[PDB]
């Protein structure tokens, strides 16, 4: 009889560690006759695609279901009306009556008022999806986005081209959300559901008052919050009898800064954990280190669901150090080139197979060329099968500088890998045993790695031994009836 609903603001394909480990408790706790289902905030016409994908991927349970504001408040008023209302697309082709049509590109072509002497609109068309840019004076004032043959949102713009409206329609072509945008902020403020006729100051009021509609006010429903961003909405709930918890899956202390100052959004939540039923953290150092600065009573360690990967055959021997992250600060890839630099000058038959995709890209790339580990280091980007790629590396390595948990060495580890990471919070200590599944290094000590690295590269029987132990490590330690019990105590 128990409900779970984990709040996230949006979820996608090629999403990082947070979503999966949503997706996985769910999978774990609808087999234990918990429903557990996913809430996000974001529009996204094309979110039916994107779930589709996640179950056929097998990333998402096929039980584990996804509410969303647009769609609740969409089907609400579809039922409204019978027949499709034309009037928004037979007003474009009003704007457009007296203009002549020049093909620019295939996708692109622009509209020009034979008599007005001026360009009204520029359309691109692709696969299941038309947009319109309207103009006046030269400037676009309004966007019209046609998807699956009809308008699904229009976006205002002022005279600096910033977003200051967005409008949403439902299967019937009728209006049935819109919110003003701070064109410089770029933040939402004041949103109008048509239907109900109601105002909200901002999205978290309206996104309040969806969980209010959505979630019944009983004991046996229980909302998780594991997207930061999105605390306040569920605190500012009018729920009573609803569980509420929060788990934090990162070092709640401010990225690179050592004076002990504390992440806004983790903050919120740690200063509001009298507000609610329990905060969940994943290792027992970070709720030693959190309780310690805030007094917090309600703190509970549960690890994150760990998904067992099946045993195989590693076929593969070559001296391949892998990595799979998104490019970014945290995950300390600036190092993982310094490391690199010391392992080819001891052996030129090293490759480092970087995968991922992220704003570091380009940082990255000028630090491998000045570098000249070109032919060495890789950037092989965004992968589907993480897996199969991990199952042709030697090591699996981690300069983060942060961690959560700590999941990729795991996946790896499971993968029967040793790995060589730094010893940094709520990370490699816990798992990796020196000398046993791989090596905690320094943080920051480039030589102690690079070392590490070669040793596991130049012992094939070395690699296999440590690989061996990391998956029976994670196998004992992290056994998922343990953390239903966990989370079970936690919903009585
Ligand atoms: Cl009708
Ligand atoms: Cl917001
Ligand atoms: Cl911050
Ligand atoms: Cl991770």
């Amino acid at each position: 009889m128990k409900q779970t609903y984990m709040i996230v603001n949006e979820l996608d394909v090629n999403k990082g560690g947070m979503t999966t480990a949503m997706l996985t408790r769910s999978k774990f706790f609808l087999d234990n006759e918990i429903s557990g289902d996913i809430i996000t905030f974001d529009f996204k016409a094309n979110y039916k695609d994107i779930l589709k994908e996640l179950v056929q991927s097998k990333k998402m349970d096929k039980r584990t279901q996804m509410h969303n504001p647009f769609i609740y408040f969409k089907n609400i008023s579809n039922l409204q009306h019978k027949k499709y209302n034309y009037t928004m697309t037979r007003n474009l082709s009003n704007l457009l009556k007296d203009s002549v049509e020049i093909k620019e590109n295939s996708r692109i072509s622009r509209f020009f008022n034979i008599m007005s002497r001026e360009y009204l609109a520029y359309k691109r068309e692709t696969e299941q999806e038309t947009i319109f840019d309207l103009f006046k004076n030269n400037l676009r004032y309004k966007r019209i986005y046609f998807y699956k043959g009809k308008i699904v949102k229009t976006e205002v713009f002022n005279s600096d081209n910033n977003l200051i409206a967005e409008q949403f329609y439902d299967d019937n072509g009728y209006l049935y959300l819109y919110r003003q945008i701070n064109p410089e902020k770029k933040s939402i403020g004041k949103t109008y559901l048509v239907c109900k006729e109601k105002q909200f100051k901002n999205n978290v009021e309206f996104c309040s008052y969806f969980l209010d509609k959505l979630i019944p006010d009983i004991n046996d429903n229980i909302i998780i919050c594991d997207g930061p961003g999105s605390f306040p909405k569920i605190l500012k709930t009018n729920h009573k009898n609803v569980k509420k918890f929060a788990v934090i899956h990162v070092n709640h202390y401010k990225n690179f800064d050592d004076t002990g100052a504390v992440k806004k959004q983790e903050d919120y939540i740690l200063r509001n954990a009298n507000k609610i039923n329990g905060v969940v953290m994943l290792t027992e150092a970070q709720k030693k280190d959190i309780i310690e600065k805030y007094k917090i009573t309600n703190a509970y360690v549960i690890s994150n669901f760990i998904n067992i990967t099946d045993d195989y055959r590693d076929k593969n021997d070559n001296k391949v150090v892998g990595h799979i992250s998104r490019l970014v600060p945290q995950k300390g890839l600036p190092y993982l080139i310094d490391v690199a630099k010391k392992v080819v000058e001891q052996d030129n038959s090293v490759e480092f197979h970087l995968y991922g995709t992220g704003e570091e890209k380009s940082k990255i790339e000028n630090l491998i060329q000045e570098s000249n580990l070109t032919n060495n280091v890789k950037l092989l980007g965004y992968t589907t099968n993480a897996i199969e790629k991990i199952k042709d590396f030697r090591c699996v390595i981690s300069t983060s500088q942060f961690e959560g948990q700590g999941l990729s060495l795991i996946e790896a580890m499971l993968l029967k890998k040793p790995v060589v990471a730094f010893d940094v919070k709520y990370g490699p200590s816990d798992f990796v045993k020196d000398g046993k599944n791989g090596y905690l290094i320094e943080n920051k000590d480039i030589k102690k790695m690079a070392n590490k690295i070669l040793k596991l590269l130049h012992d094939k029987e070395l690699s296999k031994s440590l690989g061996k132990h990391g998956r029976d490590t994670i196998i004992d330690m992290y056994q998922p009836e343990k953390l239903m019990v966990k989370w079970k105590q936690l919903f009585n």
